[PDB]
């Protein structure tokens, strides 16, 4: 017609997790065969970025937030929304096994659904914003699975003190995700501490806004990790803890990636 | 915690409709009382917007394509996303009968689950793109339930010389939805015919793109609103048949619509 | 625990048709690989039901109807809930081609989704309620796709006598569907006229109730199908309409079709 | 047509949890106008079900697992599916507060969505599965909002001894859930703690099956709720922990419940 266009899958998968011991949804976008690039059509690697919530969210976040499913149409790139709940991607102290779950258990659900996805290093990203931020430097730095990791107002940066002082939730749930605060092993939570182990084979990218409760956090953050020659660009332009600040990040992002963006044409 | 932020409740209805003899699907996204102003909590009386979609979408279609979720969300507004599949919400020559659905069905099912919703006209509004811009204006015609329509981007004006033409889609579909074109009665489709017997209390606002191939359609429509003393304001921007202007027009529409419109602080 | 048990997984899919010209919607069960028998974990052959819905249904009438995501699962089996509206698995007269987006384009995009699901006749199953028993029988019919297919109340007969008379919808109605009456290739639309050209290599199981207002239409297709020496087995028992009586024979499918069905049990 | 059928409305709802600090997802069907008996159209003061369920499982567990959406189809009763994730429906020791969340906050969510359910306790009704049978007696021996509450299956007794040695889940689980086991307040999760302060005027319905591993679990508790003077009717027959003998004790339910069930005829 003219008057019809295309749109990416959009897939919503509730699965048994065995490792969690109950039913769990992930999202998953997947490009349109009629709309990437002709080069695209057939592909049996095609790349993957997971992209993780903030606290308070689930796996719709980024696509209600974002017009995420618009921007990425004509794109060969799958993107994975998994949920965490308010565990931070963390095995709890409560015995929710999230990081497992996520690290282990969800890339292969979805390799066993979607064969054609890349099982390559340097066709895998992720990126979350807030404690979504917190878990795609960890999950990078502990698995060595992503070639690329991003962080958008990232709570990269904690401790007892400044957690709890009790202006960023009670301590009950906080010693729930991370343990109690006296545990001598509470430091393993830290990114800082993680990086050591990590392969030094994972670019990194940071950004936070000036005006964000977490600037001095990042501030912190980043001049620990560059101490340790972490390979990490860090930005910073006006903005708060707010997903308009998201969306724009998103959009920074989608440029940096190896992923041969198909950027909308916008004459206004 | 400061990490905490609200949302807007998402709510997907699918519902029996008598009228099309089928199950049907509603969007509707509802003000989170915990971030609206102070004086609307508790409101029986909530505005609403009807948001219809263009030839190929649904009810997911602005929920997906912008992130008016994230806009909305310390807004005092209701807005309702319907579904008319290919039928240009138009009763059709093949016995699928849109517009009872759309005109008279829907709204008494919305009140029947949703009776704090308002009631009145200076509190009801229409609006959608491409095919969406003809049914917003129809609907608003016909039915003198609003006190402001929008068309972004609408085909706004139509013949047999243009539909088909076969540039636009074949034949039979056209005919499917409107009738035999050698049907005397083909003409009352047409929105121009429409204006006489409105009662003129509704206020209208048009939008097209300057490279968007129905720009010489809406032209051409608004030039025939305007000989007839229609209240109307157009306004036309560089643009396409695409998302992003519909994102942008969107943005124009809540401020123009009387809802008191708490827009996002953007510091970048 | 002993309280924990696995289930199912469950994919909602929306995705661009390029037939339709529309965002569609597909559901599909997917085993769930802690469940299954041992011998099953890790297939790259997963046999495949496609089961179709009734007039005025959708892809969640059955997963709703039944509890069809409990029996199965411990069986080896994908199942597919396709859509067609209230277009009869056909190309309609109004344009939308239900049957090519059905049979062709279907079955293209789940294989692109899903490559580890079966090619395999001897492993690909259809069948379906009502409208959706005619559709079974139509597609097995013409595909030869299918090494089994099944029809439930199915309107496995009919005319412009007995649709319209008009106790069945109305004139417009079905002729939008298949045409004007007076089309001397209306007689296309007739199951019993695609057994000529079918390969004889389908296995077909038919079930109406007694009670039912399409009992006589069933008598007198398979009277039709049995003549032509289709290899159909027929059965019949007390029941209307109505959706128990389609979980009943969902129930003996399962057993029939070659997917060794682990039934859950029943000491009560 | 003949063809044509009701159907319930089935509404997914996603909202802001201010006691949770997080989006919830609570699933709604609502009585079909075209279906129910003709004295019931109208309704302001429609009868409710609270329907929770069993550990792994969420919102839409009895939808999937029964064929809930068809067997209440002609009847005058909303049904409220909540989700706990594996929170017993507790404020639990790791700061996520469920037991407020559902019994003070959901409750206010849904009268705000719909002013036509019931505000009557001889109108609302709970019951559940296995943890969910100890929510329903939990949430209706402290609230008193209910007139019928029903276990399935239900964890109605339980001691450390019992949760742990490890055969049902590891310590920090429970502990997290219920606090660490030599607090001297742990006794107050114990439902026989709960009857002295309840107001007698609730009726209470139990099942279990033979074979269950919780079957000692409720003879015990009974026979302490019977010692107390519940008002309790306890059954039991041949049956496993498993959702076959789940949706025999919903059609149970259904007729015990003042809701006037239509039971869907059964010729077969
Ligand atoms: O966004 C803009 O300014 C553009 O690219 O036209
Ligand atoms: O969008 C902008 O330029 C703003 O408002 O900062
Ligand atoms: O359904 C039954 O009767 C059984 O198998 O116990
Ligand atoms: O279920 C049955 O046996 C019946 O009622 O026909
Ligand atoms: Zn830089
Ligand atoms: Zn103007
Ligand atoms: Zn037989
Ligand atoms: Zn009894």
């Amino acid at each position: 017609n003219l008057y019809f266009q295309g749109a990416m899958a959009s897939i919503a998968i509730e699965y048994h997790s065995v490792v969690l011991g109950m039913e769990r949804k992930v999202n998953v976008i997947y490009p349109d065969q009629s709309e990437i690039p002709k080069k695209d059509q057939g592909d049996k690697d095609i790349p993957v970025l997971y992209l993780l919530h903030g606290m308070g969210g689930n796996e719709n976040s980024w696509q209600k937030r974002t017009a995420i499913e618009r921007l990425l149409r004509h794109t060969n790139l799958i993107v994975v929304m998994p949920s965490t709940d308010l565990g931070w991607y963390t095995d709890t102290a409560y015995g929710l096994n999230y990081y497992r779950a996520l690290s282990q258990e969800l890339p292969q659900v979805l390799a066993a659904f979607f064969p054609n996805m890349t099982q390559k290093r340097e066709k895998t990203f992720v990126a979350g914003l807030s404690m979504g931020g917190y878990g795609a430097f960890k999950w990078a730095l502990k698995s060595n699975r992503f070639s690329y990791a991003a962080s958008f107002s990232g709570a990269l940066d904690f401790s007892p003190e400044t957690n709890l002082e009790g202006n960023l939730g009670e301590l009950a749930y906080w010693q729930g995700v991370f343990g109690q605060f006296e545990d001598p092993d509470l430091d393993k939570h830290y990114l800082k501490n993680m990086v050591a182990e990590s392969d030094g084979k994972t670019k990194f990218y940071a950004w936070c806004g000036y005006e964000d409760f977490l600037f001095a956090t990042n501030e912190k953050a980043i001049a620990d990790f560059q101490a340790q020659g972490l390979d990490i660009d860090y930005h910073k332009g006006h903005g708060k803890h707010e997903w308009y600040y998201w969306n724009q990040q998103l959009e920074v992002l989608l440029e940096w990636l190896p992923i041969n963006y198909q950027k909308e044409e916008r004459l206004s």
